[PDB]
């Protein structure tokens, strides 16, 4: 029993992390087979910030202008190209530690592990959710760009996020590994704002199931509601509408606990309207929305990789 | 910016995990050089567990009663002994992935990462604190025994915990890698319970510093206090007493924020006596006590490994 913010084991990703330096600028890159992937803003200077002419900047660069190091050991760059907001540096050595991998684009509300890195060296690993406004609430400092997010699906590492920037509100934005931003963001320093964020309802419900599995059941009554009536309340509290597809995804947890999904919804409706009356759930005094239904199953059933 | 429950990168430990089977019983072991470490109750049957005579059970067993597997690779056992509550199995091949390592006994209040494993295969990584009552609030299922806790210092892995059991209250108890239990617990299935727990004051203070670094400042008040006065309030609220060495360990965070430690104590005093009043700190409505001062520095300064 117990329930923690648990990330995927990071070893497979640690062996891919390198440092990329262009001029005065160093960030992290992902080294897979004979290609290193990193944010293309490594080739910028401050004159470039509002209107970087990336094609011009790259044309002026030769392979020797990129210093790639793997554990402080130089790798020779032999080719360079750009895909969307990611730079692809072909190196003359293939990474012998490349895991089976795929590049995926995740959906809002889904989670992933982030391996936070500085100068090609990992600092720590933590779990993030893609927020409905396409930011993440990460933990990133100067030097962290090029850090990646990933899930492990079987023995395949599915990379889904590469870190580019922090908004003034303290939240984070980045791309998939093909260089396409999540959300309405660009890698030009215009003033950019995220939409208002909402709470990920399906994840809150999954976390309430996690609490029940762990014996933390005080908020359960033999109440039930309809999907429409639940949604009428949810939207008053800035929660995403719950769809029948979401109800379906909660099946496995409903099956384990014997608590119908619309009964759990009636419990959540009561918590929103009446509060928690000083009580905690799974050690939290707030309703948590960064565990997916799969996260709860994975953790409450012991899946390995 | 940002602040997350961050674990250490787990790669160095992943390469050390193996599966140990004795008859029908399988759990995890730690393979370092040519020794595999695991909990000694692997040699039991649930009939033994009232009063297991481990010395009898171990002397009767031969090396071939022990099946050790690194992935699919069988490691031949050439010796078996006991050290306190940990079995040591000498194998004929040294782990080629053995990192630089030490065995440490951690103190109450200190944190570590846990790599939760099943059948020798890593499932996830998360951060834990050693509670003042020598339990941890982990996340462990059947099959997880022999999972380890660790910290990393440079390139040295400091193993500090090996998992053995769950108390009926849902908390977890285990040993260091010399096989000595944390707290008063024993590896026999007798009624056992942990002392009442308390809150880790120095960690709460470190987390309040993390909040200021991150721009949460509302709870700062103009007052100061003394250690003696503050410790009177600490005991009222079941907080550990603060020592001068704790104050000194907070120095790096006081240095970065310019908030003196005894002014932060005054702020915490008022939080304890008036609550948060529907405000949050770092996205929590409770005072969090599972980040050490070094955890906050590591995370808010970008220390890597
Ligand atoms: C790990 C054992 C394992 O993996 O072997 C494979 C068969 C397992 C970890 C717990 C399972 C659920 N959550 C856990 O953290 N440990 C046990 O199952 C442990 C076995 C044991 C029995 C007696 C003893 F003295 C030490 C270990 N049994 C328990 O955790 C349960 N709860 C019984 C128990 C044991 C000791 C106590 F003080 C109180 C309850
Ligand atoms: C120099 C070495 O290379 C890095 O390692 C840098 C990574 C670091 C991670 C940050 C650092 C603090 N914590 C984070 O997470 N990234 C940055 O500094 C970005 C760089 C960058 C400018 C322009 C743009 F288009 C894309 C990206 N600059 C901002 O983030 C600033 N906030 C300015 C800003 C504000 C809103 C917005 F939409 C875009 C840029």
């Amino acid at each position: 029993s117990g329930f923690r913010k648990m990330a995927f084991p990071s070893g497979k990703v640690e062996g891919c992390m390198v440092q990329v330096t262009c001029g005065t600028t160093t960030l992290n890159g992902l080294w897979l087979d004979d290609v290193v992937y990193c944010p293309r803003h490594v080739i910028c200077t401050s004159e470039d910030m509002l209107n970087p002419n990336y094609e011009d900047l790259l044309i002026r660069k030769s392979n020797h202008n990129f210093l790639v190091q793997a554990g402080n050991v130089q790798l020779r760059v032999i080719g360079h190209s750009m895909q969307n907001c990611v730079l692809k540096l072909k190196v003359d050595t293939a990474n012998p530690k490349t895991p089976k991998y795929k590049f995926v684009r995740i959906q809002p509300g889904q989670t992933f592990s982030v391996l936070a890195c500085y100068n090609g060296s990992p600092s720590g690993v933590y779990q993030c959710a893609m927020r409905p406004n396409f930011t993440i609430k990460g933990s990133f400092l100067n030097g962290s760009c090029g850090s990646v997010g990933f899930n492990i699906d079987y023995d395949c590492v599915s990379f889904c996020y590469m870190h580019h920037m922090e908004l003034p509100t303290g939240v984070h934005a980045g791309t998939d590994l093909e260089g396409n931003f999540y959300g309405p963001f660009v890698d030009r320093q215009t003033a950019q704002a995220a939409g208002t964020d909402t709470t990920i309802t399906v994840n809150v419900l999954a976390w309430l199931y996690a609490a029940v599995i762990n014996g933390d059941r005080w908020f359960l009554n033999r109440f039930t509601t309809t999907l429409n009536d639940f949604n009428l309340v949810a939207m008053k509290y800035n929660y995403e509408p719950l769809t029948q597809d979401h109800v379906d995804i909660l099946g496995p947890l409903s099956a384990q606990t014997g608590i119908a999904v619309l009964d759990m919804c009636a419990s959540l409706k009561e918590l929103l309207q009446n509060g928690m009356n000083g009580r905690t759930i799974l050690g939290s005094a707030l309703l948590e929305d960064e565990f997916t239904p799969f996260d709860v199953v994975r953790q409450c059933s012991g899946v390995t990789f």
